[PDB]
């Protein structure tokens, strides 16, 4: 468990701080984590030196310990951002509703292992877009990592049954064959994921003003972004390609892409 939650870490690490590079190149950052879960990238937007972060998440008792994380961070004479936390449904409610703020905009909106979720329906899967880039700042950036539907269903049609997978993960799809835009629904060992077809994604990005920075396998983000010495060096701290992973690790790992894209003017 333990090796597999690094890598996603120093993926969501190397993502961050590029996107925090290239907001910077124009001249207070504010930050929309977006399922940010128990805080896990609370500290990657420290170490960004952030200055407003707003965590949200449809798991309540999730959103409480983001908040405790946050006090204990606050709480341990170095520069810390200001937090606001929501428990809202961003695949149903619209935040800016919600925020304190409703014209508030994001430099950023981060969206870490989340999106799979909101392709139970269209409405869901387009509610969950405009929460992430309604508020964006002309340039601002939505960036994210969701699984790549072509390897799911490769590795579908590979197999004898509806299932895949090593010692480390399951994949379990409810059909077989049948590949609608939303609903598309499959278990990944422990909750329902949806397909979330890429070329779609894009596509429905548009409708809020959205240009495609840039789509990557992990393997693809991995080792471009590897041949960056910092890069390296935070990964050889933090810790197919032959080593950094086992076999059956970057089989999982490799299941994920990583995508960027852009508020136009
Ligand atoms: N409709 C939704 N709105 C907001 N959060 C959701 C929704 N559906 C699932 N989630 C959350 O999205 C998260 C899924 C991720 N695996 C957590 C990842 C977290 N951002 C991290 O990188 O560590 C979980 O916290 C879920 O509670």
């Amino acid at each position: 468990i333990f090796y597999l939650r690094n890598f996603n870490n120093w993926m969501k690490s190397v993502l961050i701080g590029e996107f925090l590079e290239k907001v910077r190149q124009k001249k207070d950052i504010t930050v929309l984590d977006l399922g940010c879960g128990k805080g896990g990238d609370l500290l990657k937007w420290k170490k960004g030196r952030i200055n407003k972060l707003v965590c949200t998440d449809i798991a309540d008792v999730s959103v409480k310990q983001c908040q405790q994380r946050y006090e204990d961070m606050k709480n341990r004479s170095e520069y810390i951002f200001s937090a606001e936390f929501i428990t809202a449904d961003s695949s149903k409610e619209l935040l800016i509703d919600k925020f304190r703020d409703p014209q508030m905009c994001f430099d950023i909106c981060s969206c870490q292992f989340v999106c799979h979720y909101s392709f139970e329906s269209y409405e869901q899967a387009d509610m969950m877009l405009r929460n992430a880039c309604e508020r964006l700042s002309p340039g601002g950036y939505f960036i994210g990592t969701t699984p790549n539907s072509f390897e799911l269903i490769r590795r579908l049609e590979a197999s004898e049954t509806e299932s895949f997978g090593n010692e480390i993960y399951t994949v379990k799809f409810q059909k077989k064959g049948d590949y609608p835009l939303f609903g598309c629904k499959y278990d990944f060992n422990d909750v329902p994921e949806f397909l979330v077809y890429f070329p779609l994604l894009n596509e429905m990005a548009k409708k809020y003003n959205m240009k495609l920075v840039y789509k990557k396998t992990f393997l693809e983000f991995y080792e471009e972004k590897i041949k960056n010495n910092e890069n390296k060096m935070l990964l050889k701290r933090m810790q197919l390609p032959l080593g950094t992973l086992s076999k059956s690790e970057w089989e999982a790992t490799s299941i994920y892409l990583v995508f960027a894209f852009e508020k136009q003017q």
